[PDB]
C-alpha cells in the first residue's frame, strides 16, 4: 500500500508527486524537466495487466480511445499514464445528475465502441467498463473526447464487472466472451441518457430482478445453463421444461438475510418506454422530427446492446454501423 511525500525515479525520467488521486493506488506526478503532468498507478493480476498494457502500447491509444500507457517500472510495479480530467460519474454529478442530450452521448458512444472494437480484434475482454472507467481528456478544450482506462480486470478469451454494469451471463454463471463489455456499454449510455443508472442493483439478486422486471425473465435455455441461476430463480417443476420463476423479494430475503432495496429513479415496463422521457417540448416542426428520430434510433441501439442472450447481442463493429452512431437517420431531413 506504500506511502506518500514527494518524488520517485523512473527507468527513463523522474516524477515528483503532487497529489493523491485514489486507492492498487493512483497518484498525480510532474514529469520533471517537462510541462507534463501524468498519472502513476502503483499496484498475478499485475502480470496480466502489464502484459495487456504492453500488447496495447504498440497500438494507437489516441486512434482507439484507450488511455496511453507510457512506461512500466518497479519501485512494487508502477505504471505511468497520461493525465485525464474527469470520469463520467463525476461529470454527471458535477452536472447535478441531469440527463445528457443524445448529441453529446453519440461521440462518447462512438469512442468507447471504437475501443471495444480494437479490444475484440485483439481477443481482449475489458471486464470493468463503467462510468468511472471512462474519462474525459479535457471537457473544456476537447469537449466529450474520452479515453477508456483500467485494464486491471482485462483478460484474454467467475465474478467480473461492476454490478450495475454486469451482464446476465456473469450474473447467471454462463460461458462468456468479450460480449460482456457491450452490455456494460448499453448500461453506460442509458445512464448518460437518464442521468441515473438504469439498473442500480444493491445485490446480484436485485440486479437480475431489475433487469427481469424491465426486459422479462432470461429465456429458459439461459437459466437452465447457469451455475448461479438457482440463487435468484426457482424451478417450479423439474426439467424438462422447468417453470422458472424469480424468487420474490420476501422469499429471497427470508432464506438469505439480504433485504431487497429500491434504488431506481426510473422503473420501465420495457425499454421502449425510455424513448420519450425528458424530451424537450418546445421543439418546433422539423427539429422535433429530428429529436424523435434520434431517440428511436437510440433505443433501437440500446435494446440490441441490452440483449440478454450474448449470441444475439450487437457487436462493436455493428454498433459503429448503427444509424444512431453514423446519423444516416438524420439524412431523411
Ligand atoms: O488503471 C488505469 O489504467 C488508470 C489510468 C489512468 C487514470 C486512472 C487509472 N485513475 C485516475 N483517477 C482515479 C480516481 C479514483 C480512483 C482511482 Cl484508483 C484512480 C486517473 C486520473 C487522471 N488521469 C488518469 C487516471
Amino acid at each position: 500500500q506504500l506511502v506518500q511525500h514527494e518524488v520517485l525515479c523512473s527507468m527513463t525520467n523522474t516524477y515528483e508527486v503532487l497529489e493523491f488521486l485514489g486507492r492498487g493506488q493512483v497518484v498525480k506526478c510532474w514529469k520533471r524537466g517537462t510541462n507534463e503532468i501524468v498519472a502513476i498507478k502503483i499496484l498475478r493480476q499485475g502480470q496480466i495487466e502489464v502484459s495487456i498494457l504492453a500488447r496495447l502500447s504498440t497500438e494507437s491509444a489516441d486512434d482507439y480511445n484507450f488511455v496511453r500507457a507510457y512506461e512500466c517500472f518497479q519501485h512494487h510495479t508502477c505504471l505511468v499514464f497520461e493525465m485525464l480530467e474527469q470520469n463520467l460519474y463525476d461529470f454527471l454529478k458535477q452536472n447535478k445528475f441531469s440527463p445528457l442530450p443524445l448529441k453529446y452521448i453519440r461521440p462518447v458512444l462512438q469512442q468507447v465502441a471504437t475501443a471495444l472494437m480494437k479490444l475484440k480484434s485483439l481477443g481482449l475482454i475489458h471486464a470493468d467498463l463503467k462510468p468511472e472507467n471512462i474519462m474525459l481528456v479535457d471537457p473544456s478544450r476537447q469537449p466529450y473526447r474520452v479515453k477508456v482506462i483500467d485494464f486491471g480486470s482485462a483478460s484474454h478469451v467467475t465474478y467480473l464487472q461492476s454490478r450495475y454494469y454486469r451482464a446476465p451471463e456473469i450474473i447467471l454463471g454462463l460461458p462468456f466472451c468479450e460480449a460482456i463489455d457491450m452490455w456494460s456499454l448499453g448500461c453506460v449510455i442509458a445512464e448518460l441518457f437518464l442521468g441515473w443508472p438504469l439498473y442500480p442493483g444493491a445485490s446480484e439478486y436485485d440486479q437480475i430482478r431489475y433487469i427481469s422486471q424491465t426486459q422479462g425473465l432470461p429465456a429458459e435455455y439461459l437459466l437452465s445453463a447457469g451455475t448461479k441461476t438457482t440463487r435468484f430463480f426457482n424451478r417450479d417443476t423439474d426439467s424438462p421444461y422447468p417453470l422458472w420463476r424469480l424468487k420474490t423479494p420476501d422469499d429471497h430475503e427470508a432464506e438469505t438475510g439480504i433485504k431487497s432495496k429500491e434504488a431506481r429513479k426510473y422503473i420501465f415496463n420495457c425499454l421502449d418506454d425510455m424513448a420519450q422521457v425528458n424530451m424537450t417540448t418546445d421543439l418546433e416542426g422539423s427539429d422535433m422530427l429530428v429529436e424523435k428520430a434520434d431517440r428511436r434510433e437510440f433505443i433501437d441501439l440500446l435494446k440490441k446492446m441490452l440483449t440478454i442472450d450474448a449470441d444475439k447481442r450487437i457487436t462493436p463493429i455493428e454498433t459503429l454501423n448503427h444509424p444512431f452512431v453514423t446519423m444516416t437517420h438524420l439524412l431523411d431531413f
